[PDB]
């Protein structure tokens, strides 16, 4: 259902909008394994160096709470989507390319856990956020509690998820956790300038420090440096360290 | 000493006020064993949804730094008055079930540590906070430091843990120390208006994630991932479900 | 290479001012540790109650990616320059009272780790803070991807370590970079009025708050609540208690 272009300059930007506008990109099982193979065979691919997460058309983000509902099971596999889950929000979050969720529309449900995996959470300004698993009486499972609680604090993550109700993209940014509220397809030209802003810059002291932020938040202050300070020196060893000393 | 009243769309929302209003419901030795009493020592029934919290009178919430001065003993006869907090600020958060901070008026001192004891604060715009127990000689109560530090950050915390600055109501929304903010005459009634929301969506949709926030906030984000698969696979176990 | 002054209320407040105003106050491998002896390495004298950090020229606070930068060679020895970094950042998030940061002007590259080690931050309206040290080609060197996961959010600190450009005051102040921000005509005065509060206050209740939070960051909840307790009883045999 994925799509995906590939064009900057020096040739590529990886445009990725989920593509199935019938149930308003609800993320099934399949909807999160393409996303994996679309990631990890982007994983090591050199000639992408930032990456935009939006969605297809004008309708929204991702829908999938109100919408994408057959969980009539036993509880032993809802496990199994909770690992599938686990396997892609986090995935997300761990590629080294810089990706930001350019959200636009509706991004509740699974995009209300999806668009938090990303770097810079900036969305269109129609973006009416929330999490509407709780009023089915389940809290979020692919990871909207343990990581929610760590961008926009604990004083406000309480209320987005005990109460169940949408709130603006305006409304989140007083919370910290949309990054800038811009207009939706200014959004997808104004990504462009911090689409390739970043791409403007060196290609290891991104995603080197990549691996030290997204791994400095599981580590007390002092052994956070013990990851920093190797990556300062591992980045050291750049031809990229002396080109750009002019 | 004190006063309670439950009721709600099915009767689940509680209502407890420190009606002590002589010395400004003040926090003392003989009121913070009576709020771990009346929680009822790390659990409450399930009858109750949720438990909204204020101060009756209408006036401040709590002078926990005004007119209590029970502070001369010896060194040896304060863990009594600082283990004891922690354990009042320890099952007050930690309940199984949500509670609702309507923050009215003054919280100085002693009384913070309880409103940051708290989920959700609804404030109004007339409270006066602040912990000037460091102009005296001594950190904040039960926990303020490592607390509030989690709340608002590590940023905005030493420039109250230091000063016991008085700031206002309307900017401690500019620093998150807060949630909501509304008129003080209709904060009763706006606080009915969150609780009967956590009350009319489920009971094991917030308990399941009352749980598996209040454990996660500590260790590392894999660790997070742990105990919510856990009690996210409990959550299923549940006709609620389905419903 | 340095100059302080030290004259307020209460004697306890020190002006720790960078005297290299010619080469724009850049960081080098031979200031940061002429400010390590200035900070007396972990530990200072019984005649102070404050900090107050603030470079000389009113022009621009310790502006030090793009100025001043000469190693292109011994990739060895980027530790050995990293180290420096982390014994100049020690020290000062250590030091036995809070310092305050009156930032005027730029405060970029390992300037910008500077002022965020710092308790309280306070920056002139013409602020312009941001790394660049990504458009260098390796990322912050004595921190940057740590010190700036504790104070703004996890979210808003990616923008500034990835893209790598310069913001204002303002937008600092609603990120929460620096706390409160000032016209730079009412800065230095303002800075010495912040401290005057702190001056006039507690002098054991101040060091130990310090203490009790730097360390209490790097934990649990529950284990890092042991800092508080231990720091509380702490200050329960010297006269600020009851005098």
């Amino acid at each position: 259902h994925m799509s995906l272009v590939t064009t900057s300059t020096s040739d590529g930007i990886c445009t990725v909008k989920i593509n199935r506008p019938d149930k308003l990109n609800a993320m099934n099982t399949d909807v999160a394994k393409e996303l994996i193979k679309t990631f990890e065979e982007l994983n090591h691919n050199d000639d992408v160096k930032v990456i935009i997460l939006t969605g297809e058309g004008e309708k929204a983000f991702s829908a999938g709470a109100d919408i994408e509902y057959m969980s009539k099971i036993s509880a032993d596999e809802s496990v199994e989507y909770a690992k599938t889950g686990q396997l892609v929000t986090a995935t997300v979050e761990l590629v080294k390319q810089p990706t930001i969720a350019a959200v636009n529309g509706f991004a509740l449900g699974g995009g209300c856990e999806l668009a938090m995996s990303c770097d810079i959470r900036i969305a269109a300004d129609t973006a009416k956020l929330g999490q509407p698993e709780v009023t089915i009486g389940v809290p979020p499972g692919w990871g909207g509690t343990q990581r929610l609680m760590r961008i926009v604090g604990i004083a406000k993550a309480k209320e987005l998820v005990y109460t169940g109700k949408m709130i603006k993209a305006e409304e989140a940014k007083e919370i910290g956790l949309v990054n800038h509220v811009v207009p939706l397809a200014s959004l997808q030209e104004e990504a462009l300038k911090m689409a390739q802003q970043i791409a403007g810059n060196s290609t290891m002291g991104v995603q080197m420090s990549k691996v030290a932020i997204n791994k400095g938040r599981n580590a007390d202050l002092d052994t956070g440096l013990g990851l920093e300070i190797l990556a300062w020196r591992n980045c050291f060893t750049h031809p990229d360290r002396q080109e750009r000393m002019t």
